[PDB]
């Protein structure tokens, strides 16, 4: 039975301030994470938890964690987004099994998400090219070989043809800085149109691209056209797409081989929704990269989830710190992140921190 | 509406289903995002029989065995509490239910829902001129097109752009849709409204090129420059605003943003163009006065369905904002319309019964028993 939900916002700061996107302003430094911490049997369990409120807490209290879940013992609908994941962890705690192997050493594939447009305020392309180049050699410091850069410069903040030639030097650049065997991501948040795209896929033919990501919000002929382009010119760059408020029809449109990477958020719709949704995708040959950005924790599950997805493509990272939220568990080492073997999702948290934090500026 | 007047002995006898073909006046080149349109257009229309009259209409997502659900029932059994048309019927059966009604009593859809004159564009002007090498023989067949829509009585037009988004190389193509846009201006003069169009080919920089270079042109609204965004609209109409130029923001056709009125209520959007089938007409009324109490403004989307068109007409009776009845000068084989007329960029609306559109009888029946279906008796 769940006996006790208590919630708090944790808070930390991002490694190095990200930057301007293609579509929107500075991101910052600053870091939050909201958790929930239940108990059920006496025993404690941690997670991410979002849209719960103190009434929803109220209506849960009492009920036996067996009816919790599903035939399938898939979490139902109604507890996933807030619950999931102190659910996830409780269980592992108790069997003492790390997720992974409750959904089945662990090794996935990361690369390092934290290019932003931080080259704004450079008038002079070197120095623009310097500063990003010098910000990837910062994560390859840290273990990071595979680096996805943030494009589409032309989009808004800067003159659009003017833009376009710095996002094109810039990804050269850290092309050199990565090595030959390391993976250039590029992601333009939507601020391309076809023709550009194949503007800048054309000046990027000696690179190593491996994924082009919402390069315009997704549209099942426009990709089409793309991937023909793509295939005549025999450049093999991966089409991902799927953050955010995502075309209802874009799972479809990959079935039909448009687009290779489905990339829903690891917080919404969450964890037990891409188990099922990686099942399906895995049957259509289709691969997953689970979204994670704005939330540090969405990170390491993504790690445990790639035991349940065959065609998981890699963990998306930002290098964060949330005081309270023990990650020292986890290790990034050639472009690979190591989960631990520990109970649960292997995050452990300041039970005294917590606590505080849920009188403080929490609920129970 | 008012049901107070449906008998409970009234039900649903017979649904029959067929397929209407027929033309636009002129082919249909390509949009920023896919290829020529076309010159074929279609119908689907179901023709409902309750208390043995009928009306007709248009109808979507309706099978054979759906219909055999509905024999049977009574006409009051399609309504809500509150005198709407259940949502489980809409798609299929609105348009042949409203029809009807206007039948039997003898009323125009506009009297029931409330001579009747709403404004109307001219939608008609795609990338007609992607054969054409010289900008000067592009603009000169654009403008030619436009006047064969003032011939006809229409005095705005909707103008297709973002020619390279795709079909053309990005910058000659932008070039092209701003002296195309600047050519039909010319020709269409101070009363024209002219609207662009460019179905998500444009980032907000590229829309805000064409817009400063298209200071001059009476620009009425941009539709669909990008898909739709509450930051880059922000950002958009901010700089609008700085400029004084004075131009709508209109979006939401197709598959919309679930935040886009949201986003209008925010003042980022001022037009919403939500589908005159999908979602519909008994949808739009109550979406319409929802944009009303808002201030918003309403525009039905209407592309590839011409009995849309005349759906729109009566819907403005309903919406104390309504725009425009978006035009495209179609013929459907058995589908008379000549009870409507377009004069001065109006399309007037015959005071006749149900939608004041006339089908033919005997063709319908021949199509509904050749390659449609019937359920019913
Ligand atoms: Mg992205
Ligand atoms: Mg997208
Ligand atoms: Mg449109
Ligand atoms: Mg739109």
């Amino acid at each position: 039975k769940v006996e006790k939900i208590e919630f708090a916002k944790l808070t930390g700061e991002r490694a190095r301030s990200a930057g301007a996107n293609g579509r929107i302003g500075v991101h910052g430094k600053s870091c939050t994470v909201d958790i929930a911490r239940i108990t059920i049997d006496g025993q404690t369990g941690y997670g991410s938890s979002i849209h719960m409120t103190p009434e929803w807490a109220e209506d849960v209290i009492g009920r036996r964690l067996l009816d919790l879940f599903d035939d399938r013992g898939r979490l139902r609908e109604a507890y996933r987004l807030q619950l999931e994941y102190p659910v996830l962890d409780w269980l592992g705690q108790r069997q003492g099994k790390p997720v992974y192997d409750l959904v089945s050493s662990l090794v996935v594939p990361c690369y390092d998400t934290s290019l932003y447009f931080d080259d704004l305020h450079l008038a002079d392309e070197r120095a623009a090219v310097a500063l990003m180049q010098e910000e990837a050699m910062q994560g390859y410091a840290k273990g990071q070989r595979h680096f996805k850069i943030k494009v589409g410069r032309g989009g808004r903040h800067m003159p659009l043809w003017e833009g376009t030639k710095r996002d094109i030097a810039i990804v050269r650049g850290i092309s050199e800085v990565a090595g030959p065997a390391g993976k250039i991501m590029i992601d333009a948040n939507n601020a391309y149109n076809l023709n550009l795209t194949k503007e800048v896929l054309a000046a990027l033919s000696d690179v190593n691209l491996y994924w082009l990501e919402e390069a315009f919000h997704e549209d099942e002929a426009l990709y089409e056209d793309l991937k023909e382009w793509l295939g005549q010119r025999g450049q093999n760059v991966l089409i991902a797409d799927g953050e955010g408020l995502a075309s209802p029809h874009l799972i479809e449109w990959a079935t039909r081989g448009r687009v290779d990477v489905l990339q829903y958020d690891i917080i919404w719709p969450g964890f037990t929704h891409w188990m099922e949704l990686g099942e399906k995708l895995d049957a259509h040959g289709l691969r997953s990269a689970p979204h994670c950005y704005g939330n540090a924790y969405g990170i390491y599950a993504s790690g445990h989830l790639s035991a349940a997805v065959r065609n998981f493509e890699f963990v998306e990272y930002d290098d964060i710190t949330i005081e309270g939220m023990d990650v020292s568990g986890y290790r990034i080492e050639n472009g690979e992140i190591h989960v631990p073997a520990t109970p649960g999702f292997g995050i452990v948290f300041d039970d005294e921190l917590v606590t505080y934090l849920i009188n403080r500026s929490g609920w129970s």
